[PDB]
């Protein structure tokens, strides 16, 4: 009943450690009991494993390389049909499996979990449709709005390029020469840049989303995840002093929770507006750095989901999970938005870098809906038969059917053009009086509503900017004081005790 | 009841080929009919398509690239476990399924299968102790006996580094100076280097292996796998004509003979010697230019096998199928063969590199046998689960079994080492009085017993030696005389007509 | 003094071929000669030897794997600024270096040169403002202009997924079913299917470009490469003989060409025409199965160039060159035409799977015009120094500039945009009155004017659709006789001959 | 002039940030500026940068993947021709460039360089005669003298394969149960297990080597690399605050002691013996859980070496770093210890997954002796010419030369084989009473001879182990005991101050 130990072609070896060579004769020796002399080329089965070993890192992922992953199920407990035709949705009771992976952002594989980040919140939702992945952050809004800027952004916040050292003058020099980011730079240093758990957090679709229903109309979309026991949070001295002790507190304080029975849990929520509400707003709802108020666009509860289940293997469950935005159903589409649309080309492009053009094979990142594809065929590690003999080609020798298509009610007609394509930079030194400082002044009002809040968020600032260069220190000041001029000098003045000037 | 198209994530498709745009006016235009304008990035099923398209390839066999197989089913017909304690022979009638491999040499995968060449003849066994790989050529003998000069050997069997071209002038230049190479170099122009079907061609081990018994006895072996349809070729004018026709002649050959039932089948045999016996022997054991007479070394029958099922898909289980010399089972061992023991590493070696490390997860390179590796884990697409939470060391926590050895047995000792290890060239120019030039002229001698087949042989050599410059020639005339005088001016005669001089 | 043999790591080897063993203890034989023993792991030059054997082949392209190169010059040899303001062609006379590629389509890399198929003409001008890529075809249509339909047409180009064996039935399936193919199957099926040489051919943008001058005005664009020693064309017969006796004839007639000094040239011409006559046009300027009349749109000299230098490694100059329509300079950008816009993508995609994501190192790839791109570091096999401690963001620590962007004169106003996004597929089957079949009508009258060619058009299809069913054979007359009903017929009668019925 | 910012063909831009759309047209809405619709497939230079950045990241090294790095000069003191015929010490004086990466152990990328872990210390010499590496540690020892257990052992070192945590029950398993682990593991837990600064440790080949002198005598070598600032290091409590303080402190140390001319050295020397003096000792100097005590072999100095130089890009020459034990010269050669000889293998073998096979053609792995495989051609990313038209065989057509076979001189003839080979296992449970703890009793000795250092080494090792279970707990107090009773003692009292008993 205990098995057997073998080899990759499942030979069964008779000792696991022992290994082939030529021994020299020591036996005239004053210790002869070795037996030592050089290993043999034929030695698979040490080779064998050697060989495997030397082999087993695939490269992390670019960004949210360090995460914590678990399986649960997901309820619909509301009727939205009059939104969304999804056929998951259609029915309260309705469960679907799910899968989720946490990470943060900037850290690599042996990073804190502790660490000051937004966190990725990445859900995939197996479907009789097809897999769903609804990749969200723990934040509404973003640092771009520019889809070119996050190869420089996230360069500003990882390593220089010299050295391999964290660098504040790189990292604050991005941001306040792109004034954009600084609704999410504030929500960042908010103390919900360092939840005390991953069970404590929120998640938002962060982007407008189009759903539409069952006759062909469509409203613009918001989604919200927030968690059953509330947004709980570490503040900057616990989270760091976390760091050093515990690495990988939020990955265990997960997987333990779940262990117990203790699951957590979420409950969902949307928003929508109208295309003709979208343009009465003073926002974009392209503007991945804004919010849809909630008095203006209150939420909507639809479903929750639990996550119940820890993974049996890590490595191939959550290290080679694969999350894509343009992986969706029919009744859900992408809006507009600049940065969800790269995104759409972006993560299958480094999926196929990071783990193989055949990816979706891979049993966590396989549909369970049947997979039709006749003319997408072989490719490294094809391990599903490849359609066997079936034809690769729209045949004649090979019936199929397609789905009726969606048509665009005239009651919610699409976007009109305009009448040239352009190329366009939306960001950069922005006028302290214009609306896209408006969220960022209402945030501010929000810390002051918790006492405690807005000086935590002054003090994180700080402590982290004091490091940058004195000139780079100005433009910080400067760039929170376009928001409130209290904003600035409250930082202005922590930064001079940390940092003297003389 | 048909299948419904669908995207690699399984959401139908409602068209397999529109595709999104930004559609320019051109209303007014003369032809109106056409909506055109830039490509959306958003088009995943456009995108997702393509991308897959683009990776469709990976990277061939270096050698051996053009190739054609079949699964099938081995037979025991009588007992050898005198010689070997393998349980797939452990019983007359015992069944074991098989996949097989055929394939030439030097070309590329659009090459001719009707070229000149050696044959690849390859088989899989899916054993109750593990796959066990037959990696064998329709020769008994090769071109080397020192594995380093695989590389040298195989470049000069292909292409210029600068003109991409064939070079009959580097293909023998190698051959005339490493003198080692003539008995292959005779069987590859004879007639069987054309074999008109691989349903009608021999394979052959080729080296010596060592088999065991239960008592821990061993031999020296070498395998026969004789066609039950005898050996049949074609001449050197059919084979070229054949070329040009239809390069995959030999690939349709097999897979028609399946398809209609006409199953094709291999008798297997062995050849045995001891130590002692291969003491007294003027050629040894270990030499892959040597066979071992018949008369002195009798063929004994042990079974045979029947390929009788096509593949469903050539490229998930033609192309993917990984064979190694070194993937055995415990009774089947390798000699010292100076080539095979090279063979041992470079096999699994080109396998991770052409295939990725997890290539025994491919299907038709999966064991059938159980398979526990706990201390190998992880790696590009690993399909498999990954053993799960099983630990991944020889632990406590986690119960196993190994085999007891196969103590070699006090009466057939293993080989005695000598004094040092050392370093060893086996070839390079060699006298014609020895008996490394024997077994060539037994196999001239052997020809003379077909009508036609020394004619054949010599016009053979020489339509190829044509195309070498005439010092060179010289070298090759120089070259084959070595062997009898008759067979080097035999072939220069024939060839001052193809290449006059002076 | 003649160069050391190394190792990989620059050590002096003593001997090539001589390899480490535990040699056996033989001295006792009747043939002691042999020093043989398993071989040893420390053995580094044999290991190292084999290793790097063992990865020596790459994936071979998906399509136009078969190939050949050498580099030149073009000129310029007359003014066309009022069209182009690109540097390379802003001087009568200047010069630039050049490298090209020519290939077949379907066949792998040891296929037939001398097959019937498209041949790609890909050209790389390593100019002052970055290298532009003219990645051509001898044919100024192709097969679709669908660019969803691509891997299903080359699929049915291919082989069967099963058999591994072209298959006439997807061929002709394929093309019937989706019937704006004809044109350039007509193309195919003349003799310009079977060149004499890659000299005596042409080469054709195919796509309509969009080429902008120093005032921003635009022109639509085609561009022709004639041959200076014209079109010269194998007959069906003649091109399968030499399939047989020289599958790389056509490599070794350039290669040949250039050693002895007889240089190929061509001299290249641009078609052009305006926004407002391609409103009057019976055919869309974005239909790649289209051509422009000569007589409404004449060509116009602009330069020529030589080929007059041979690769010196075929792996480093040639199989690792890397060509994409979206490597272009300012000056010349791609129009709408669909093909066109999603080769954009999938050649620098294709790229990064099968050289590398930093192909563009190797040196045939790199651009002599100075490259800086901060913001795009690291990657596998980064050879250039990765820009040292450049900062890798737009940063103000490091000064750079930007060019001016052309705007686009308001004389030539870019195309103008429809109301709303859509799906469209243009093609399938089509209506034997429309336009569509108009300019193959064309093209069976331009084959008229020289004997031989109509007859031989026919010839050459039924010889290939023989060897289809008997339901494809009926689809496929019908087809062709949607051109002229004479030319269904002549091509039923000759595949009766060879396709009997009864 | 500053440089103009291109894409990666070489095109100069116009603007950095701005990517195409096809603009809605928003003109009437509340805030019209926004000029937002879908992206468009074309837009190559947001495309460009995108696809490069989804491939940024490599495999990390499946060991050793946190490093820093710095270039230098080694410098030859005094004359050792007499030992090693090197000519790189040839001379009094002479000077070799040389490239060092230090490196924690079991961190991935992102973990603390203040960790307890043995330290990297590997260095490449670019010698005339070939590049040298020296991949050496911080401890003249290691955890095992058996090949087969180093992937256990890094296993029980790293993650737990469900939960992704460190697992001090693994931890501790591996090592109770395989102890010959443990002179080993009580360096580890001294202080030097927590260096104060890569400055101030010392580095020591470990195994033994055999040098070759221009006689052809050789000796049994150890390598000693004693910082010229001493051996400093940081107690457990300073190592852990540090870890969430600066978990990059180690490099930052030594960057900026170069940057400010602080350049770090070391002083080289080598312990030596003959075979007869191996002969008599108490331990095998195949046996890398072994030193040499310093009485009976003393240091002799012969060169020393300083890192004077930062590295420009840490990517490029530090990540992309390639350090070998097979990568040696010829008068330097690796003894039997089995372990070394597993790592000859398993070094190049990792390095061609991790930076492919053409590895040696990044710069700061180049040799600066000219190299010369002409068998060894092609692969992925060949950058440096491929030898052009170079043969790639061993040719009549190439002149070229191999030096002198360093003849084994009889005065030190090579160590003599036993009668056969064999498998054998150094390892498992030993007795206390046996050689193999007198080592580990020595360094307690050493611990006593400094106030302290024997509590801190107790004291270390409870905070560690009182994580894992009781039973565990129990077992690794025994472990300790077989050194000396009071060790373990120590630690049980420690050990149940933390981890309560009931
Ligand atoms: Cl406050
Ligand atoms: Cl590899
Ligand atoms: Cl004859
Ligand atoms: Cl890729
Ligand atoms: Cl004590
Ligand atoms: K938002
Ligand atoms: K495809
Ligand atoms: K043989
Ligand atoms: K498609
Ligand atoms: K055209
Ligand atoms: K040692
Ligand atoms: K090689
Ligand atoms: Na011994
Ligand atoms: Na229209
Ligand atoms: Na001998
Ligand atoms: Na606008």
């Amino acid at each position: 009943q205990p098995p057997k130990w073998t080899t990759s072609n499942g030979a069964p070896v008779s000792d696991v450690f022992a290994t082939e060579r030529a021994t020299f004769d020591n036996a005239n020796h004053a210790n002869n009991a070795p037996k030592v002399g050089p290993l043999l080329l034929q030695d698979f089965q040490l080779i064998d494993s050697l060989a495997h070993f030397d082999r087993e890192r695939i490269p992390e992922r670019v960004v949210h390389a360090k995460g914590a992953g678990a399986f649960g199920e997901f309820e619909v407990t509301d009727d939205i049909s009059d939104v969304c035709a999804a056929k998951f949705l259609d029915t309260i009771g309705k469960k679907t499996r799910i899968f989720t992976r946490f990470s943060t952002v900037g850290g690599e594989k042996g990073s804190a979990d502790s660490a000051r980040d937004p966190r990725g919140f990445s859900t995939k939702f197996y479907t009789e449709e097809g897999n769903l992945d609804l990749v969200y952050n723990n934040t509404p809004i973003f640092f771009i709005r520019d889809p070119s800027k996050f190869p420089h952004f996230i360069h500003t916040q990882k390593r220089n390029p010299a050295t391999n050292l964290k660098d504040a003058n790189m990292f604050w020099d991005y941001l306040v020469n792109n004034q954009e980011s600084i609704h999410q730079v504030m929500y960042l240093f908010s103390d919900r840049g360092t939840p005390a758990s991953l069970r404590k957090m929120n998640g938002y679709s962060g982007h407008t989303y189009k759903w539409y229903n069952k006759k062909g109309e469509w409203v613009y979309v918001q989604v919200h995840f927030k968690s059953d026991l509330g947004v709980v949070n570490f503040n900057n001295e616990e989270a760091g002093k976390l760091a050093g002790e515990d690495p990988d507190y939020h990955t265990g304080d997960l997987f333990n929770a779940i262990e117990r029975g203790e699951y957590p849990s979420w409950t969902c929520y949307i928003q929508t507006m109208t295309q003709e509400q979208a343009a009465k707003q003073p926002f974009s709802v392209f503007d991945l750095t804004k919010v849809w108020p909630h008095k203006d666009f209150p939420l909507r509860r639809f479903g929750k989901f639990t996550l119940n289940e820890n993974p049996k293997n890590y490595f191939a469950e959550v290290e080679q999970a694969a999350f894509s935005p343009s992986h969706t159903i029919p009744s859900m589409q992408p809006s507009a938005d600049p940065v969800l649309q790269s995104r759409l080309f972006s993560y299958p492009d480094t999926h196929r870098h990071r783990l193989g053009v055949n990816y979706q094979q891979i049993p966590v990142n396989c549909p369970v809906a049947p997979v039709f594809t006749p003319q997408m065929r072989d490719g490294s590690m094809t391990v599903n038969g490849n359609l066997g003999s079936t034809p690769n080609y729209k045949s004649s020798f090979c019936p199929f059917s397609t789905e009726a298509q969606i048509q665009t009610n005239s009651h919610t007609p699409e976007e009109v053009l305009a009448a040239h394509t352009e190329k366009f930079h939306w960001g950069g030194i922005l006028d302290s009086k214009s609306y896209d400082f408006e969220q960022p002044r209402a945030l501010w009002k929000v810390f002051g509503k918790t006492p405690g809040q807005q000086r935590n968020f002054c003090h994180n600032v700080a402590v982290h900017v004091a490091a940058a260069n004195h000139e780079i220190q100005d433009r910080v000041f400067e760039y929170f004081s376009k928001v409130y001029p209290e904003i600035g000098d409250q930082i202005r003045k922590e930064v001079l005790q940390l940092s003297p000037r003389g």
